[PDB]
């Protein structure tokens, strides 16, 4: 499933993450906002049940119960992904957090990467409970999707009952790259751009999420 | 403009709050989640613009600016209403707030009226421009509606460009009278429920906001 | 005992409040700080006793734990305490919040105001447990101290085992006369101003907290 | 210079992130609040002056105005530091961050050497200004000091105006290899063990960072 939340929020902030003129402070705010949001909109889309409580008034009421809000595990890929990890966990209070320190070779080339090396330089992630948790994994962007797929390699092993992917930006090429592979995946993003550059890089995008988180 | 927002996730914080097991110190907490949540869905209702913006790869593109995030003014009744007040602060960073005592008449009897006076004891309000700001007042429960009205005619004189109003719970009878009296208010709440009994709480409802949240 | 918390980063925030170009926004945020580290400072003060625990290299070793962290109380005069009770929630994650509409009544200024009548529109506290809570009772002004005593009134009766006042601006006037009643009274307050003029505002003190907050 | 920061709100903290109970989510939960704690200790380190300020009073007053907090770059090593500079970050409003990516050396023999070489494959930091910015990098343990030092080398040749350290706990090995090389850094820790055991771990210590914060 493919949920692009372009709501004018949502569209508001894509804004001021996209506009160079916006200083990583703010850039950071914003990622954290989106994160905050982002967390919102993904809880809609969890496994509820019916349930009855009593009000202080002795009147019992049917009212809805999230049990999936106790079994969330949200990997962060560190980098530009903090902010937007920070975002999630503020909607999602009784989450682990595991980390699976991904970066993809930047290589430059005469021709629009469809495949990046990536390589793990840190991995500390909580059990996974198998068909019970929900696992978000965060990414700014995404354009050939290779440090996404890297990350998947492990999570879908341990078979969680869903798998979430927020991300900011996601290029055509890797929404389609990953959801063909894993089209169970609930991937969520604000926006979907049309191509990469010769340095896979996401056009319009907003630049090098680490360079404009900590540039 | 009614809008019910009832999506699975408010609802569940909904049970929480009407769940008569639920302390104070989470019952108010679910308060501050709901007004993040409720001060999003505020958002997309906002009056944005296009505009073109220059990424950092050179090249521009369009996107939106909800110039009207940086007129508002959130108006805050106190009593529950202060958690809730706290979140739409927090959906709302450039957004100015005031405040307003408010006691309705004491008329002997132990029974409570639907159509009462209030007096507006304390007053402290932010200037609210004219055509330009967009007021939200915040409040819990709308059960009889007495004090949203009292409030409003004061609002309504500032000549805002909008007017909202937050609450969890609003009685049927409540929204009838705000919203018949003043068509054009964008009344947001997660739940509409049916009646009042004679002491006025709202039913099921989830008892007294204050004593849920101080007591 | 008295507490003046000076220290660099207070003092500098206090600047910020008195300052009368401070706009609301800022006026408020500031005060969200300072009630965190002058939460942060009241706990310091607290009991705490030896522990011991287990790391994980499976050693034990002497600790720290603060006890009575689970035994707060916090008691919000509502208005321009607001802002500082948001602060003091977020030292004390496990306190119980109560609520006071108490305001002093505006005097005529034709004497030297000693002791002022205080109104008290609304009042929901928790059950406080006799020699075990703590209780911190916040309000950002102590001019002629009526409101808080009014408040002490109550709080007394309850035997806490500790009462705790907290604020920005106290008058010497003030810091006495509530001492010198509950000598026992640990208040804290960042600084005291020496006169008060005949309507009960402190100076240079920083004028009518309301209308700063939500003016 | 060292400064140990054990005051009983800290070392309460401390206490309970070296107790081996303490589950993942409140591991990191605590790591922010020293992260804010140990924030607000550095910011009276800073430099500072008086200002002139009005009151709404009419009235002008000396306060304080620590100009040094707009010149604060944090520098996140990633890890098990993220709760931890969250939290630095909030102290520090208007702190720029940077970030930079550090693994060890992979050195077969079970025995882990006081010192050992670090290799750093991700630098992204912001335009360190020569005798103006205070370079903050925090580190929740420092242990044989390897990863401090190499990231030093780096950090110092920007002539920082001031560099701090802040960690959680720090062995008198890291203490005495850092200071020594670098005596003029602001060595900020809440507590100093003893011993490191034969694995590299600090004893009582906390076991391991990352397995108690993602684990
Ligand atoms: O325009 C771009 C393209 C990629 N990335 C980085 O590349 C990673 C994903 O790229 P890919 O693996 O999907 O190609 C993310 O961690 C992100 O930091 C950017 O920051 N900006
Ligand atoms: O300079 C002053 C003096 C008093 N007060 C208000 O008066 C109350 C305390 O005054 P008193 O009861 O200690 O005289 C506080 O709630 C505060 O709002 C101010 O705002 N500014």
């Amino acid at each position: 499933p493919l949920y692009v939340i372009d709501k004018p929020i949502t569209l508001h902030i894509l804004t001021q993450l996209r506009d160079k003129y916006t200083d990583q402070i703010n850039f950071r705010k914003n990622l954290v906002r989106l994160g905050r949001i982002l967390g919102y909109e993904i809880s809609n889309t969890l496994d509820y049940e019916i349930v009855e409580v009593e009000t202080p008034l002795g009147v019992k009421t049917k009212g809805v119960d999230i049990t999936d809000l106790n079994n969330i595990v949200i990997i962060n890929i560190l980098r530009a992904a903090v902010p937007l990890v920070e975002g999630l966990l503020k909607a999602f209070p009784k989450a682990r957090q595991g980390v699976i320190g991904a970066s993809r070779v930047e290589v430059d080339g005469k021709e629009v990467p469809k495949d990046m090396d990536v390589y793990i330089y840190y991995k500390k992630i909580p059990d996974i409970r198998a068909k019970v948790d929900n696992v978000i994994i965060a990414d700014p962007m995404i354009a050939t999707a290779s440090t996404m797929l890297k990350v998947l390699e492990e999570v879908v092993k341990a078979n969680p009952k869903r798998i979430y992917i927020v991300s900011i930006i996601s290029s055509e090429y890797g929404v389609n790259k990953i959801l063909s592979k894993y089209p169970f995946i609930y991937l969520f993003t604000v926006a979907i751009d049309p191509e990469l550059n010769n340095k896979g890089y996401i056009l319009p995008g907003l630049g090098d999420a680490g360079d404009r988180a900590f540039g």
